[PDB]
């Protein structure tokens, strides 16, 4: 009943598992609001843009999603998933239902949709941000100051279980070339996966690498203090999005690098948008 389930969690499909409820949550919230989104531009960008003010709007279409501001917040990879699977459902629903009357006058394969939520609040300036707020999301504006090449990047690799048949999609956690330990099926562990690399499970988008400076004021601030500065991973839509020497303003999710001037511990942030204004 949901196409593109394994698009987006890795977790073998159960209507009994707590995601169903959060998964229909926004899927209320993005029929009675898919008239303002353009449905041509969300399938061939991947994408769909979402203001957090409308998510945070009172009222009887976000009747489902009373506390979005915290789960985003303290759940954002788990949230997103969701959202981005309900935006999915919806389009597979209003593209099934246009193939029915064709058809009488019913595979519709809607890719991947990377739910992005902008103008997200309270904004965070960067040198409040600690080490405690790995897996959180915040909102930054800064100078852009740095802008890596486009790279391919592998996030997902599909695996065949030779004992059930059941295909996955496993992610890489630094594009790092791993294999599964168990099938995400309850009933066996074959612990023996065949790598799926032309599957539409295995992922490979573009990667972008850009460095953002906090807005220092030059004077008032300037009393020994350093402008801090964080790497932010753009992908897919987001990718070549912005100059070096523009102001963005960017979500994401804060998350821990894994790659005298060297120092063990970085903190990134996994772009989830960004907003610019030249
Ligand atoms: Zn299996």
């Amino acid at each position: 009943p949901y196409k593109g389930w394994k698009l987006y969690f890795s977790e073998v499909y159960s209507d009994s598992s707590p995601l169903i409820e959060k998964i229909q949550a926004f899927e209320k919230f993005f029929t009675r609001h898919i008239d303002l989104y353009d449905k041509d531009e969300i399938e061939r960008k991947g994408s769909i843009l979402v203001d957090f003010k409308e998510l945070t709007e009172g009222g009887e279409v976000t009747n489902l999603i009373p506390d979005i501001a915290t789960e985003l917040r303290d759940a954002p990879e788990k949230t997103l998933a969701c959202m981005g699977l309900a935006i999915h459902q919806v389009l597979t629903k209003d593209l099934e239902r246009h193939a029915a009357e064709l058809q009488a006058q019913t595979m519709v394969n809607v890719p991947h949709i990377h739910a992005r939520v902008y103008n997200y609040e309270p904004l965070t300036q960067l040198k409040n941000v600690r080490a405690n707020y790995y897996g959180k999301y915040i909102a930054l504006r800064g100078t852009v100051v740095r802008v890596s090449n486009i790279k391919p990047l592998c996030t997902k690799m599909a695996f065949l279980c030779a004992a059930c048949g059941e295909i996955q999609s496993f992610p890489l956690p630094d594009g790092k070339y791993s294999l599964p330990t168990k099938c995400p099926v309850p009933v066996c562990r074959g612990r023996s996966f065949t790598a799926l690399r032309s599957s539409p499970l295995t992922v490979t988008m573009d990667w972008q690498s850009i460095k953002i400076q906090e807005l220092m004021s030059d004077d008032q601030r300037e009393a020994g203090r350093i402008p801090r500065t964080i790497e932010c991973e753009l992908v897919h839509d987001l990718v070549d999005s912005c100059v070096p020497g523009d102001t963005v303003t960017i979500t994401g999710i804060v998350k821990v690098s894994n790659a005298n001037d060297k120092c063990m511990f970085l903190l990134y942030i996994e772009a989830n948008s960004i907003s610019n204004s030249k």
